[PDB]
């Protein structure tokens, strides 16, 4: 029993991870076969990041420009090219432990693991979840550019983020390994604000299925609710409109606990309209919603990889 | 910026993990050298579990009988042996993967990275903190056992920590990696109960530090007080005693804020006479011990390993 912030093991993207240093910039790199992708902002200066031209940047760039490090070996660069916001560097040497892999775009409400690196190296591993406002809340510093998000589907990895700017209220933006930026933000340093997040509501019930599955009861009712009169309680709490489509992706946590999604429902109704009344969930006094309803099955029943 | 539940990158410890059978019990082993050390009741039935010899059980075993596999790779056993409440499985193959290591034992109130795995497979990683009733809160299932927790140093990984069994109220416990169980605790199925938990009072000031340091400072007074003082008012709320060791340890935290260890006290002390007053702390409303003040140096500074 017991439920907690679980990252995927990253034993798979620690072998993947490089330090790209073009100039004076040092950034961390993800090295797959032969081919070294990076954060497109390693080609700028301090004061380039301002009103950056990546394109006029690259031009006055050579493959030896780009210097790629893995461990205490030097990567040559034979081939640099550029896909939106990151570029491509072609290496003469095929990574060995290159893991099965994928590149994915996760949809807002999704998680993901985060290897923290910082020179190409990994400094630690944490859970995190694409808020719908397409930020990411993170634990990022100066260096951290080039870290990836990902999850794991037995042997494949799935790459599904990429870090590069953090944003005024704390929270940090990125994009896909296809460079193309979460949201309606660019890589220039510049006036940048977030949207109005929102709390994701089937994740807020996954979680409530883990601790029903952990012991905690207490919020249980005997009182069940319709889609729509939960999604009009829901909506004044800058809760995130539940559609049939997460109704049926919290089937299985509600065929395993015996607990309808409706009825679940039905007690998050109770709670956002009263509170906790000093009671607290799996240890917290605040509702959770950075655990998708898969997290919760597979850190519940041991899905391994 | 942003502060998180960070775990030590895995991947030394994803090389080291397999998987022994011993008759019809399956559980994880540690792959070190030419060693495995799992834990010592995979020689057990599940009526063995009740009342066990794991001395007489280990008589009737010979190497044949402990089945180690790496992978798709079976380790032939050629020596066999028990430490406490470990076994040592000494195999003919070397672990090539086997990372720079040591087996240290953990004071209450550290931190250390678990690395949950089943069938040898590793599932997830999390953080964790050694409670002062020598018990760990963690998220195990049952074939978990062997699982391991560990800090890392550069390029040292330090074992600290197997899983062995889960009590009643939720929590876990285990031994280091020679066998020896924290706390009063023994490797069989009967009534056992986890003694009166404190909170790790120098883990909640290095929390406000990180608060601090991420921007979160309406908690911060004009106020100081003394050592003796601030463990008068944190005694009743069942926090462990402030000693100037804690003081200390606190010490590159204060220096790099500027705010004094005992000033950080005087916050405490407030928060805990008066509350949080509706408001939150990096995002929670429950004061958090378990980050130690070098978890919260090595993820604001960005240690790498
Ligand atoms: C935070 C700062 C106000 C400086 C700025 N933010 C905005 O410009 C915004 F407001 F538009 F977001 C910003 O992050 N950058 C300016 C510039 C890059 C980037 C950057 O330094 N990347 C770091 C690389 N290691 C990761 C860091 C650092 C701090 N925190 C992180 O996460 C580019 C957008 C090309
Ligand atoms: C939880 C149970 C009530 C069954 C019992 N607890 C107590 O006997 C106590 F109350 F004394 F703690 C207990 O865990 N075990 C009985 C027996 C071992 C062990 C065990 O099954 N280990 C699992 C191995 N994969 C890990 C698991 C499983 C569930 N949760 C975990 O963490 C041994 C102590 C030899
Ligand atoms: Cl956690
Ligand atoms: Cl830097
Ligand atoms: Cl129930
Ligand atoms: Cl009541
Ligand atoms: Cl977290
Ligand atoms: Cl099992
Ligand atoms: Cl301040
Ligand atoms: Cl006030
Ligand atoms: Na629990
Ligand atoms: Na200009
Ligand atoms: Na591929
Ligand atoms: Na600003
Ligand atoms: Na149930
Ligand atoms: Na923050
Ligand atoms: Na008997
Ligand atoms: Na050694
Ligand atoms: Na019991
Ligand atoms: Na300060």
């Amino acid at each position: 029993s017991g439920f907690r912030k679980m990252a995927f093991p990253s034993g798979k993207v620690e072998g993947c991870m490089v330090q790209v240093t073009c100039g004076t910039t040092t950034l961390n790199g993800l090295w797959l076969d032969d081919v070294v992708y990076c954060p497109r902002h390693v080609i700028c200066t301090s004061e380039d990041m301002f009103n950056p031209n990546y394109e006029d940047l690259l031009i006055r760039k050579s493959n030896h420009n780009f210097l790629v490090q893995a461990g205490n070996v030097q990567l040559r660069v034979i081939g640099h090219s550029m896909q939106n916001c990151v570029l491509k560097l072609k290496v003469d040497t095929a990574n060995p432990k290159t893991p099965k892999y994928k590149f994915v775009r996760i949809q807002p409400g999704q998680t993901f693991s985060v290897l923290a690196c910082y020179n190409g190296s990994p400094s630690g591993v944490y859970q995190c979840a694409m808020r719908p406002n397409f930020t990411i809340k993170g634990s990022f510093l100066n260096g951290s550019c080039g870290s990836v998000g990902f999850n794991i589907d037995y042997d494949c990895v799935s790459f599904c983020y990429m870090h590069h700017m953090e944003l005024p209220t704390g929270v940090h933006a990125g994009t896909d390994l296809e460079g193309n930026f979460y949201g309606p933000f660019v890589d220039r340093q510049t006036a940048q604000a977030a949207g109005t997040d929102t709390t994701i509501t089937v994740n807020v019930l996954a979680w409530l299925y883990a601790a029903v599955i952990n012991g905690d009861r207490w919020f249980l009712n005997r009182f069940t609710t319709t889609l729509n009169d939960f999604n009009l309680v829901a909506m004044k709490y800058n809760y995130e409109p539940l559609t049939q489509d997460h109704v049926d992706i919290l089937g299985p946590l509600s065929a395993q606990t015996g607990i309808a999604v409706l009825d679940m429902c039905a007690s998050l109704k109770e709670l956002l309209q009263n509170g906790m009344n000093g009671r607290t969930i799996l240890g917290s006094a605040l509702l959770e919603d950075e655990f998708t309803p898969f997290d919760v099955v597979r850190q519940c029943s041991g899905v391994t990889f």
